């Protein structure tokens, strides 16, 4: 039962606390691939082996870009395997009431400095926002990779649809991340 008219928007909450889990199908067997999702991008949430919400950035189902940073090395849960993401690749979010898929896009590998990849619109900071995506961003070294911190490797999924949490759950789930 995909729904494809507007999702559910999620209400702003305080620092540290948690929006949902992030599940992304192709990272299964690779992580538990349970990573809670929490507001704000210090240590003190990514060290938790949890992404964090870039703050200043647009609430989950809003219209413009929900981006979420994530260490590379952490262990339990990691964006370890980010490079593994292709287009059309999913990438879930569940909340307490609902489940958002975004379908892959693209991926960049950026400078930590080039902020345009977070904007409303992906890459293009003068624009005002059309559709709801979601962004993923870790680092990258240019010559060692998943141990190299000079580049940023970041992937942006459009949405796609969404699901009422008590009536359903996507098909790519192959066991409940949380709790109902
Ligand atoms: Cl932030
Ligand atoms: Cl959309
Ligand atoms: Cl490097």
């Amino acid at each position: 039962t995909k729904r494809t008219d507007a999702p559910p928007v999620m209400e702003q909450v305080g620092y540290g606390e948690t929006i949902g889990m992030l599940v992304v199908p192709k990272w299964y067997g690779v992580t538990n691939n349970n990573m809670p999702i929490m507001e704000g991008t210090g240590s003190d949430v990514l060290d938790q082996a949890a992404a964090g919400h870039y703050t200043n950035t647009q609430q989950l189902g809003e219209v413009g870009n929900f981006a979420i940073a994530g260490h590379r090395r952490t262990y339990g849960n990691s964006f370890r395997r980010i490079d593994l993401l292709q287009e059309g690749d999913e990438i879930i979010v569940s909340t307490a009431k609902t489940w958002y898929v975004f379908k892959v896009t693209g991926h960049e590998l950026v400078k930590p400095e080039q902020v345009e990849v977070i904007a409303p619109v992906p890459n293009q900071p003068d624009a005002q926002p059309t559709d709801r995506y979601i962004t993923l961003t870790t680092c990258h070294g240019s010559t060692a990779g998943e141990f190299g911190n000079d580049l940023r490797w970041i992937v942006h999924a459009k949405f796609a649809y969404w699901m009422d949490r008590s009536e359903g759950r996507p098909e790519s789930v192959l066991n409940d991340p949380g709790v109902n």
